[PDB]
């Protein structure tokens, strides 16, 4: 079965307004999540539904641009770091399951690709 999504929320843990977090969320997420191959990416695997029995044997850290979303809606994110290392961990798990020319696999690559060009005018904290 599927695990419960992460966390997208932290109670009694501190909240911050940035503009690096603002940015992320208004600029970095926003673009990904309207590029034409975000929908892979919009919400976590549904092993059960996609038949994928061994996702979450095999995935232990799971994270998608949904449960992201959430958390810088939600100011879950306290450093930047957190959201870039989310994204990143989204991406890794693509590669670690997925195999070479995979569908899914040129789709993180090109929205990879326009992270890593959105990140760049990450405004200074
Ligand atoms: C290859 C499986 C996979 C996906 C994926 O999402 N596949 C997908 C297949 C069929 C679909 F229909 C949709 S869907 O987006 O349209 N959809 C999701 C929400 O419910 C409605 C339908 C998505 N994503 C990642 C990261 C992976 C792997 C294994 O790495």
């Amino acid at each position: 079965m599927n695990p419960p999504p992460p966390e997208t929320s932290n109670p009694n843990k501190p909240k911050r307004q940035t503009n690096q977090l603002q940015y992320l969320l208004r600029v970095v997420l926003k673009t990904l999540w309207k590029h034409q191959f975000a929908w892979p990416f919009q919400q976590p695997v549904d092993a059960v539904k996609l038949n994928l029995p061994d996702y979450y044997k095999i995935i232990k850290t799971p994270m998608d641009m949904g449960t992201i979303k959430k958390r810088l809606e939600n100011n879950y994110y306290w450093n930047a770091q957190e959201c870039i290392q989310d994204f990143n961990t989204m991406f890794t798990n693509c590669y670690i399951y997925n195999k070479p020319g995979d569908d899914i696999v040129l789709m993180a690559e090109a929205l990879e690709k326009l992270f890593l060009q959105k990140i760049n005018e990450l405004p200074t904290e």
